[PDB]
């Protein structure tokens, strides 16, 4: 039962608990010892972005940032796994402590800052995996890269992962790399998307492989901001949009431990906002391109709320922490 | 641990689980066995409709229709308890099976139809209770009473319960008595509200105290209908609005067992609709009378989402069935 494992894990500091569990997952992933974490879940194929997803539930980015546990996590039943965020060069992220639990609110605050081993390392791990689901690779900009030259970072990552990725995710919604969210505003977004779309075509002719590209947005976008962001995605024929990353909002966690920590709020306190963001976005997009819904999904009803607001697929992260593998089985079985 | 209790009770059909549970509650009342139900909760006093509530969390109507376990349920930490619905004359309600569990959705469907022992009996039960929180007494129309004369029934009950109620809840939102929901439309509502306020006025003069009246509305109302209901509640000086009852919607429960069962849906499948109803009603009311929020509250954040949409108090029914007494402590502690 996950309640017992969680009580134990929750004795440990958030980031420490993660490093221990993933040490253990590393040592079993891709080995017959993944029967320890294997869950049988039904098939629920979904066509999306020109790919078949074996089921509608993906693991959102940030949990396996370096691509170390693809097979073990696939063994728990995810229909897609989004690894990353990976930056062209490794970088340590922001100073610890940078990860905080809000246990009563079943939410998380984090200011990781893209802590990853770099895109070259990620490709080596992906080469070793045998996951039959859809693999998405999330990419972002090195901390030290000028925001006016962010495109250059997204394009080197694209060249190195194109051959091994089912889909590519463009993270421009972390609040933990300064200025990064500006890349979703006006001319900056247009230039970045034009570069990404041109490289995707180039790469498609090079490797002879269709790889869709989806942009991950933030939930703190204003209505005019959202409107402009939807229009740009359609105008540049982006293949899909991942809505939504973490929030700088703290309106539902006041008076709670760690609510004043800086960073992104995830989990149940993000659920409602992300659903409203997807509704509004779906109304603007009008079926022109699909949405992958992410934001406090912690039950099959919450997953279905995102479907009803317009999402074609869904991803979970914080609900996996607070409810465990069983959430995967619940959501895949009944969505 | 409630999960064990739930697994046992869920071996019974929902109506039998309930009456088996309530037999044991009536039996442990006033014995040292009442401590198995007793839960110490933090005091969070809140003033609303001119009453002081122990804490913001109440038990919604329909769990104790005859007022038989006021003491045992109070001991569990509720800051208020709403009994009913009760009708002037006893009536059996609709045919069994009339109550259904949707376990993976943590929802319920019911078509009880105001099965109750009558207002005189509830009054005798209230006289024997010792609860020190706010007692709400929820009243309704007998099935046989014609819809156009529904007000007669509300007035008969108001007279028999005025000396005993902390507040009175007028139920015009059950989907399970034919035409009852038309009493929240147009002239019917205006007529009902006038007769009720005049009875209130007469009864204050007779008993020398003001007992506030709250009207319970439905989540299936349109925007225009909700604007009219709010305007009528303000023009008639109603002391509060209870939003929201069960839903005829099945959009989030498709493909699930008991989903085609006729009646009202409660639980997690109603949460979002209830919240959106409260937000809209709150804009229309602009603070002129309080909202008691109800519908799918199963967590501290879900209760807080209702407060944010404009409610002053919240109530739970289905979440108490699915998550148990620990939910009372969780919400009252961190709301
Ligand atoms: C600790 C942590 C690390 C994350 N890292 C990433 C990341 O590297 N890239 C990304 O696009 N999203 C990342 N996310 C966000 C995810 C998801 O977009 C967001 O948390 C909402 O989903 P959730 O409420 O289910 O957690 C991270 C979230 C958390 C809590
Ligand atoms: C079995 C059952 C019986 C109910 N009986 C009543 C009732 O008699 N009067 C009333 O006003 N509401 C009644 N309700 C509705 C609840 O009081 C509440 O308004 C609705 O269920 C939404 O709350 P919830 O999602 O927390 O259960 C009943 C609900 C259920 C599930
Ligand atoms: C091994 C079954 C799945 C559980 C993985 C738990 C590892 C884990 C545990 C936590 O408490 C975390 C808190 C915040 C962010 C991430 C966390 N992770 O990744
Ligand atoms: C003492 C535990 C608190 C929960 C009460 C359990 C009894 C109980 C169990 C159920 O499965 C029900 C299903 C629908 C409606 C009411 C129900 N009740 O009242
Ligand atoms: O790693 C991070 O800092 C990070 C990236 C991202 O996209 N979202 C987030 O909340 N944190
Ligand atoms: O008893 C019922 O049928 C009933 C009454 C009411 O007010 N609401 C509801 O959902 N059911």
């Amino acid at each position: 039962y996950y309640p017992f494992v969680r009580k134990a894990l929750f004795q440990l500091d958030p980031e420490r608990a993660h490093e221990f569990t993933f040490q253990q997952l590393r040592r079993i992933t891709g080995t017959p010892f993944e029967a320890l974490v294997r869950q049988k879940v039904p098939a629920k194929p979904v066509n999306c972005m020109g790919l078949t997803f074996k089921n509608p539930l993906g693991l959102a980015a940030g949990l396996d940032k370096d691509g170390e546990c693809i097979d073990a996590l696939g063994a728990m039943g995810f229909g897609s796994i989004e690894i990353g965020t990976v930056t062209p060069r490794p970088q340590p992220g922001n100073d610890k402590p940078r990860l905080f639990r809000l246990v009563d609110a079943e939410g998380l605050i984090n200011r990781m800052g893209f802590n990853n081993l770099g895109v070259d390392n990620l490709v080596e791990n992906v080469k070793k995996a045998h996951y039959d689901g859809v693999l998405g690779i999330n990419i972002g900009k090195n901390k030290d890269t000028p925001v006016e030259q962010g495109k250059d970072d997204y394009l080197i990552c694209m060249e190195k992962i194109y051959a091994y990725a089912g889909y590519i995710a463009i993270n421009i919604s972390s609040p933990n790399t300064p200025g990064l969210r500006t890349l979703q505003y006006g001319e900056a977004l247009d230039d970045l998307l034009t570069a990404i779309k041109n490289k995707q075509n180039d790469l498609q002719a090079m490797h002879h492989k269709y790889v869709p590209i989806a942009v991950k947005i933030a939930p703190d976008l204003s209505e005019e901001e959202l409107i402009q962001v939807a229009d740009s995605l359609v105008r540049h024929n982006i293949d899909g949009v991942i809505a939504t990353n973490t929030t700088l909002d703290r309106s539902l966690v006041q008076g709670m431990k760690n609510c004043d920590q800086t960073g992104g709020l995830s989990g149940r306190p993000l659920q409602l906002k992300s659903t409203e963001i997807i509704r509004r976005l779906s109304l603007e997009l009008n079926g022109r391109l699909p949405i992958i819904g992410v934001g406090g999904i912690d039950s099959v009803i919450a997953a279905r709320e995102k479907i009803a607001a317009g999402a074609s697929l869904v991803q979970i992260y914080s609900g996996f922490i607070f409810k465990g593998p069983p959430l995967i089985k619940e959501i895949v079985t009944h969505i």
